């Protein structure tokens, strides 16, 4: 079965660890990184790891029942899976799929619908943030707490939280949170990805975000995009080697734009070339053209 | 080239109609309706009609310029960032929303002109697509918050996220115009064609911000299908092929459906009590099949 990546163009794409459109290919401009993000990945041949679940809606959100306590209102979350299905903290996953996986505040919208008491059926929602360095912030364990300056929230009742974005300017997308609190460390975790040589980067598929208030600029960074992490999974197209050799071509023409690594692992590397942003076609895309080595060197994108 | 569905389970499905991962699948348990949403518009061959995009985030939101309950003049543009034109032939900006209801979400901003280049701002908003300030044709919309933090002249993203009000019709189309200059560009409405035949839909609940709405958006196809049609292009050998809901472990058929070319499902009316299906399941393409073809009752 012969490995395939899809067809959608750069303005077609989903971030695999934000519920937004992708904006731009990116490279670090200062050096290179190493990374460890648990949303948005999956290898070549299919196999998700981390956190990552299918659903692009998905990314980032919770869901539960609220549990109250015992001005910043306090909602602890006692989670189950985004799919519906009761949380198994055995499960050989760092946290509940689809948990943010960076450290920062995120905010949006908690929503409840009730299904017990008086009130079956009465809704109910308000914004809320999720601080990921909350010591309470244990997904792992099976539980978040958000913060709202709304108190109308009902006890024991199922709650959702959707992501919107920056709840404050404190963002560190590559610093893993403490899935366990601050007691236990991180387990199960999918591997820390790096360039294999120097002048060679990560290409990453960049979004911009909301922000609610402050300067925070709302860049989340992932290896692969969504509908690649669908494809992937779907597919299962055994991996011939250890890097594939993709070229983001203009279909219109057949002509060649720069030529990139993709990893086994579920990650494309570029030849630095060193400056100001990167410029491709609005309908072209990656494709795949062959099955190579690590002793490839990469022409300078 | 031979045609195939998408492989992910229920629960791994996108609703095309608003951003949301599909619930379950229904059909009307009292008699078969006529349906003419304008998201989640594709054809088995890869035709995107209506006001149909690809991005599964993007649909029900709007992106555009704060012009001038505070009421949130927006004048849009596209979802990709390029400009709107209102004389392309479709009923609105691509991901618009395709019902009557009040929709509630999150209006946010980053100002990229000004004193105060960069700042940013969010707060939650509704839009009333039956207010005849909902022009997305035209190229504006109304929103209202309790809210006056705002800035005039900035970039404007609207996020939605469930309800605004227990007001919802998810099948009767706004006035993409206003009240004024009637729809036009529609993707055509579908029904089963023949008596005890229903549409079988994706059906999604989603949030609520007050009162005791049920939340229910239905679509025709699941996101991932638009995007996987739109791909794969693959030619349609007969106005209906025949699918079937399979069990990947034991390789039972659940149950089988007509799939439609202009893209929609319709299954054998079975009466009695919502559809019971394995977690596992999946639809998968059997053959190409003619009208005549008679389903088993599901």
């Amino acid at each position: 079965k012969p490995f395939t990546l899809p067809i959608l163009t750069l303005g077609e794409l989903s971030n695999s660890r934000f519920p937004a459109p992708i904006d731009m290919l990116y490279t670090d401009p200062n050096e290179a990184i190493v990374v460890q993000p648990q949303n948005g990945r999956c290898t070549l041949d299919g196999t998700l790891q981390g956190t990552t679940q299918l659903v692009p809606t998905q990314i980032c959100s919770f869901r539960g029942t609220l549990i109250s306590q015992t001005r910043n209102h306090p909602l602890h979350v006692q989670l189950k899976n985004l799919d519906g299905t009761p949380y198994d903290p055995t499960d050989e996953v760092p946290a509940v799929l689809g948990a943010i996986d960076f450290k920062g505040t995120v905010f949006g919208v908690a929503s409840q619908r009730n299904t017990t008491g008086n009130s079956i059926g009465a809704t109910r929602a308000h914004e809320v943030h999720i601080d990921t360095t909350n010591p309470r912030y244990t997904p792992k364990l099976g539980s978040v707490l958000m913060y709202s300056e709304s108190n109308d929230f009902d006890d024991g009742q199922p709650t959702r939280f959707t992501p919107i974005g920056m709840g404050a300017d404190d963002w560190h997308q590559w610093e893993l949170p403490e899935y366990s609190g601050h007691l236990t460390l991180n387990m199960n975790l999918a591997p820390a990805v790096a360039p294999a040589f120097p002048g060679e980067r990560i290409l990453f598929f960049r979004s911009v975000v909301p922000s609610a208030g402050g300067y925070g600029s709302g860049h989340i960074d992932c290896l692969i995009p969504q509908e690649w992490v669908q494809h992937f999974y779907q597919e299962a197209a055994p991996s011939q080697s250890a890097v594939a050799l993709i070229r983001y071509v203009n279909p219109d023409t057949g002509r060649n734009i720069f030529e990139a690594k993709l990893h086994r692992e579920g990650f494309i590397t570029v030849a630095n070339s060193g400056n100001n942003p990167i410029v491709v076609p609005p309908n072209g895309y990656f494709r795949f053209e062959a099955w190579v080595n690590q002793f490839y060197t990469l022409t300078p994108m």
